């Protein structure tokens, strides 16, 4: 997807509670610095649902294209509180800015 692009929907959606950078602050959401290739609720320090932690899956395009489309859906009693992106172009191009920032 388009860096970007994925950039500003970032900072419009998911901003106010993440932060991507190494060491970066928890904020209503963990920092997400690490998140590919790493399970579900596996950020230092933060304190995730037992649902969130549970999930089990592994942090990818494909598990984040679909987790982002709807979130309480794929993770049920999760905290998060977001509706999803439901365009999957706009998807994909979060998902391309998620790969570049957080590694
Ligand atoms: C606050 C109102 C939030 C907004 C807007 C977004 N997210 Fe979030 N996110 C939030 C919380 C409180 C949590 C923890 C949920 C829990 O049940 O513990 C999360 C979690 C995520 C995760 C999973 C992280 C992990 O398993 O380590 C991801 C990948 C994530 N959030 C992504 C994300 C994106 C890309 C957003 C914008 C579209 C976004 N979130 C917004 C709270 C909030």
């Amino acid at each position: 997807g388009d860096v970007a692009k994925g950039k500003k929907t970032f900072v419009q959606k998911c901003a106010q509670c993440h932060t991507v950078e190494n060491g970066g602050k928890h904020k209503v959401g963990p920092n997400l610095w690490g998140l590919f290739g790493r399970k579900t609720g596996q950020a230092e320090g933060y304190s995730y649902t037992d649902a969130n932690k549970s999930k089990g899956i592994v942090w990818n395009n494909d598990t984040l294209m679909e987790y982002l489309e709807n979130p309480k859906k794929y993770i049920p009693g999760t905290k998060m509180i977001f509706a999803g992106i439901k365009k999957k172009g706009e998807r994909q191009d979060l998902v391309a800015y998620l790969k570049s920032a957080t590694s």
